[PDB]
């Protein structure tokens, strides 16, 4: 059975052939060229600064997959606001570890004190197992960005999904997470 | 009242921009800033902009700026290098006169001289920010999404307005080469 456990520096070598795979066959994301594993660890090392969850699944000693949490924007007024990320290699697909991963980091990110969860699908229309994982968790649907993305000789439509959290905003704020 | 006159930013127009962006970000949710930048932060935001290739222009009238409007990135990964997003603000004192629509008019034609596919308005506060509704609507952009309680500021909680607009064509033809390359 795979378990849910925090990133350590040692997976930054199959995360960045994680990630690298879906950079070049896939368009969840909108990066062209792979990025290096130097430049992977200095991205998780900047997440990890500012307070933020980096989480992996792992299963005979093997990555699964990893999912991570950041800001939407960085502007002040934006700081209960999340954005989730997720990336599950193709061969554990289908699975249920995407579930497993997000389910928990929506647990890590609640208990930040963070009142929404942001899920930006790149290539909505086509990626229609991440629409279907972020429903199954609760995410709605709160808009589409069309023709936002150019990938692989098509246009892609961003799809944005979000989950409230600690009672969103129909209660009023705590301190601001990671403060 | 003078006709404004719509001309690229010039260096010299910051310390006005920055009192605009001040009395925006101090009394308006708008911006999701809360302490408004410096002066010399202002400068290098604009020089930054400038230096990735995105017009900049200022509404002049008696030679005072009035308003500014600018184009830059939503986020920046290449595969969004057809997607510019819009920022505009207008001095209290010259709201309401159509000078965000002049403003914004020119934008537009400026950011689809340069290529681009989809000009992006991320709406601070679409609750209650009904002129940046309406001035995006009355030049064409569509409603494209709402991120509720995205914002917190003044006391309120606030929702994020998404609204686009497509240029050259925006999603039904194959682009041209990446704007701004
Ligand atoms: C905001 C984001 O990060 S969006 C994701 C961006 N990342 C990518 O696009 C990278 C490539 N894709 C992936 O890494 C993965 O396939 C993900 C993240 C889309 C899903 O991860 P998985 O491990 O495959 O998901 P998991 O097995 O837990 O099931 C996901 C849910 O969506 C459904 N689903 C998963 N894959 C598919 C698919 N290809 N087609 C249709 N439905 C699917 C499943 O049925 C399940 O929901 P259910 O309760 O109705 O059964
Ligand atoms: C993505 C963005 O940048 S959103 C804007 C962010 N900026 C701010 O919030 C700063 C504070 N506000 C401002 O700077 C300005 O008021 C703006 C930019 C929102 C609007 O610019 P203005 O010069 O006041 O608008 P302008 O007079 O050009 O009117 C544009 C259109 O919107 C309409 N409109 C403007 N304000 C309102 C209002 N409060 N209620 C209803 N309609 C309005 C006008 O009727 C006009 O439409 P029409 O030509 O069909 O008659
Ligand atoms: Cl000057």
């Amino acid at each position: 059975m795979p378990v849910i456990r925090d990133f350590q520096p040692a997976d930054i070598e199959t995360i960045t052939a994680i990630y690298t795979q879906a950079v070049l066959t896939g368009t969840g994301s909108y990066e062209i060229e792979p990025p290096t594993m130097d430049e992977m660890a200095k991205r998780f090392a900047a997440f990890a600064d500012q307070g933020f969850p980096i989480l992996v699944a792992e299963a005979d000693g093997r990555v699964l997959g990893y999912a991570y949490a950041s800001y939407f924007r960085v502007r002040p007024a934006y700081r209960w606001l999340a954005e989730d990320s997720i990336y599950i290699a193709p061969d554990a697909k289908g699975q249920g570890i995407g579930k497993l991963l997000l389910r928990e980091l929506i647990a890590r990110i609640s208990a930040l004190g963070f009142r929404q969860l942001l899920a930006v699908i790149g290539d909505g229309e086509h990626n229609i197992g991440s629409v279907k994982l972020h429903e199954s968790l609760g995410f709605t649907h709160c808009g589409r960005i069309e023709g936002s993305g150019f990938k692989h000789g098509r246009w892609l439509d961003t799809v944005l999904m979000q989950l409230p959290l600690n009672g969103g905003r129909s209660t009023e704020p705590g301190p601001s997470p990671l403060s």
